[PDB]
């Protein structure tokens, strides 16, 4: 996240650390034993830690449970980046208290104009590299469609969306793919791509989860 806040400990309970060794990305508690994610964000050996703050010291709220499953959306193209998500399942379900629960799936789209919170461990600068340890917060706008495929003709499908500022400054990082974009206790988006970080005109895009919540259920459903 570049240009954000300190969360605060604990502050973001459904925001998960995707860990094969290291934490390589972020991730979205959807229920006690289901992380949505990022399917650019696929690799084995995946083991989902919650209750994280600082991703480099046990502080007393972790839970560690390693991956039993991971589906990748059956339409996922990584040369556009189309269908940008996949589900991961826990070998056993997580404790769910205040600062570990998951996060609600949205009935409806989310619109242009709505503020969200967008969070993860991800770069911290838009030039040059600085890993934060700690989880880092940015409330950012959605932006219009039109704004969005402006900035990336040719691009944006009707999956995506842009969220953040063309002015730049503010955005989300490599490090941050994966994890939540929440507005209004709804989880509505997935850190998925962009031109470099909090660069101008290449703001921050999106998976639109809204299109997904059929898949999402009927998927949970049956495994
Ligand atoms: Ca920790």
């Amino acid at each position: 996240i570049v240009g954000g806040y300190t969360c605060g400990a604990n502050t973001v309970p459904y925001q998960v650390s995707l860990n094969s060794g290291y934490h390589f990305c972020g991730g979205s508690l959807i229920n006690s034993q289901w992380v949505v994610s990022a399917a650019h964000c696929y690799k084995s050996g995946i083991q989902v830690r919650l209750g994280e703050d600082n991703i480099n010291v046990v502080e007393g709220n972790e839970q560690f449970i390693s991956a039993s499953k991971s589906i990748v959306h059956p339409s996922y193209n990584s040369n556009t980046l189309n269908n940008d998500i996949m589900l991961i399942k826990l070998k056993s379900a997580a404790s769910l208290n205040s600062r570990v629960a998951s996060i609600s799936l949205p009935t409806s789209c989310a619109s242009a104009g709505t503020q969200c919170l967008i969070s993860g461990w991800g770069n911290t600068k838009s030039s040059g590299t600085s890993y934060p340890d700690v989880l880092k917060c940015l409330k950012a706008p959605i932006l219009s469609d039109s704004s969005c495929k402006s900035a990336y003709p040719g691009q944006i499908t009707s999956n995506m969306f842009c969220a953040g500022y063309l002015e730049g400054g503010k955005d989300s990082c490599q490090g941050d793919s994966g994890g939540p974009v929440v507005c209004s206790g709804k989880l509505q988006g997935i850190v998925s791509w962009g031109s470099g970080c909090a660069q101008k005109n290449k703001p921050g895009v999106y998976t639109k989860v809204c299109n997904y919540v059929s898949w999402i259920k009927q998927t949970i459903a049956s495994n």
